[PDB]
């Protein structure tokens, strides 16, 4: 299922664990200064139906190395099967000052392939 | 800071804990004072944020699925923490339903939340 | 009832015409007074609603270039109109900004709107 | 570029004229699917390499039917060999005020010749 390793479009590689208890644990990535901790939850449970498994995460891009003040959510679903993928849709947000606020949110979608 | 509370206008609350590892842990309650309306919440912020007077960058998720339902459904919300007298977190959210390959064009629903310590 | 001045809370101010056409045209102006901070919209709204109480869908656009500045971009806000007394337009909104293929993924903010006749 | 006839990833198909003026007119085809389009682009986009920005909506109302939303489409033309208009997308339907906090979807399309 969900467990694994996945990459998107674009180079970058998430390892994550689904526990049974619905969590979500992993890593966003190689080399260490690249790496950030992702947590999150997905639907255990899901439909019998066809219709794919809803989950979402969080990384906050602060490791050991460095520290962008942001953070990104993303929404999506699994789809198993032959190729199993997760679609996504994604906000990133970052610290800003009460001036910027309304220019701290940039949105986009991703997909993943294990 | 980040430690405490939170209410919303309409009607829901969370208890979370922000730990220095960066981690917010803590509960969602979709109704206030109904018990069968609680969910895990598990999420990140940042732990060392600008001096600047610049917000808190954080994001959690949540999927609804308790001991007593399942909507088959997660909910992220990304936003910042702003400090002050009266504290607030101001987030846009993403609300994802599992769904056929068909009708993934509408899985998604896009708002808005703030939250007052 | 959409006919007329709007503001929002950032103190942005639009003036719309909308046509029976369920054309939507008029002009923003997200400072006030200058010709120079002042855009051209256009957009489209359903123009037989449902009478049960719901609102009226609707949606514009902006590009912001105009005879004195170019910002190489573009907002659209999609929401809808509650009419009465005490009106109000809320929205959700996307800004995409001309960037080249490699950055695409930052090109695109999102944010929401209020606005008040 | 931008003027002529685009195609979706299974389907829809949308016809555009790009006015010298950054005006977008034309006519959105669902799949009586026939809709008003309406629009704005930058005319007098960056020569460096840059995609151009633009945005249009439809109402989903027509002589035919009325769906009581509108969709707006925001994001940008690249041009060249593979031309293509990539887009995310904000689809509101009237709802009441109760309802309100789910009358609006977020997606992604993208476009080609």
């Amino acid at each position: 299922g969900i467990t694994g390793t996945w990459y998107n479009q674009l180079g970058s590689t998430f390892i994550v664990t689904a526990g049974a208890d619905g969590a979500l644990t992993g890593t966003y990535e190689g080399n260490a200064e690249s790496r950030y901790v992702l947590t999150g939850r997905y639907d255990s449970a899901p439909a019998t139906d066809g219709s794919g498994t809803a989950l979402g995460w969080t990384v906050a891009w602060k490791n050991n190395y460095r520290n962008a003040h942001s953070a990104t959510t993303w929404s999506g679903q699994y789809v198993g099967g032959a190729e199993a993928r997760i679609n996504t849709q994604w906000l990133l947000t970052s610290g800003t000052t009460e001036a910027n606020a309304w220019k701290s949110t940039l949105v986009g979608h991703d997909t993943f392939t294990k």
